């Protein structure tokens, strides 16, 4: 209980810690170019895309989703916690560029990460180094992309959108990964 | 866009007229019992345990998690979304008895469980009937026990802890999908 409210305090100071040095939001997301193909319908879709500028908007939003998941063992405290965002979506903005056949359009898009959340796990020795032990970032459950001028009853729209996705759930989960966790564990392992 | 708007408010309404029902929240859980077995180390935990009066609090404050994801698809729109707890966590409390050698006593618990989440499909043909082609409650991605009167450094708290969890993301999770599935398809569908 007093280990409880303790590890919460390290986490909502090691939160407001990175909320403060800036640098988590905007997150920049290195630039990601893929290929698609779909057959839809008697239709088929195969082509090109590019995103670029690529930002991340809202993890200034991130909090502690209740208490630690705690349970003494074996004169070793294991600690188990989820930090989400609220007061929000995460919101990724970029261009985006495609080529199918002839056509190589441009445009700007908005995609909606709902419920994001950050699994992290830590271990305290009855002396005494806070080790973070694991750290990840949750398979995004629902991804809503606003791809500009592009109505979502055209038939491309919805393999954009799942390639998109599928994008997010991979590559950008983990460069997300890659820059969420050195930063809580250099505030947590102090 | 307003066939996303459309969706939005449909959910929406399902949510609400959800929320009034009752049996929603207090939701009851059957009784439940497992003989469970734990390897911790050197040490070795069988035993069994049950669980009664079980009651889910917090699901009167549903919501969506933002935007229902949508495409056409040869003709048909298809939707997915998300719908969390706003403004609270879903509360578990339930009496529980647990058997260790002849230790045998009797307590009081309260289970957090975190992010509770839960996912649908939809169908919509311009045709053509409404369908909830899908509904999950996703796994829990944490859950805190508050084990009356047993201390979260006593060794065996961490073992009904863990016993709890996996009944929670088994048993507890298809008893409520059981209660929640079939009143979201009602409303959806008419």
């Amino acid at each position: 209980d007093k280990i409880t409210e303790e590890i919460n305090k390290a986490i909502d100071d090691a939160i407001a810690a990175i909320e403060q040095s800036e640098t988590i939001d905007p997150m920049k997301v290195p630039d990601h170019a893929d290929k698609f193909e779909r057959h839809v319908g008697i239709l088929d879709f195969k082509g090109e895309l590019a995103m670029r500028n690529i930002e991340a908007r809202g993890l200034k939003q991130m909090k502690r989703q209740g208490d630690a998941n705690v349970k003494g063992e074996e004169g070793i405290v294991k600690a188990h916690l989820l930090i989400g965002v609220h007061d929000d979506i995460v919101s990724m903005e970029y261009d985006l560029a495609y080529k199918l056949g002839d056509l190589h359009p441009t445009t700007h898009v908005i995609s909606d990460i709902q419920d994001f959340v950050v699994a992290l796990s830590l271990e305290i020795p009855d002396e005494g180094n806070i080790t973070m032990t694991s750290f990840e970032v949750r398979q995004f459950a629902n991804v809503v992309n606003h791809i500009g001028g592009l109505s979502i009853l055209d038939p491309i729209f919805g393999v954009l959108s799942d390639v998109l996705t599928a994008i997010f759930q991979d590559t950008v989960r983990k460069e997300m990964t890659k820059v969420l966790a050195p930063a809580f564990k250099r505030e947590l392992e102090k």
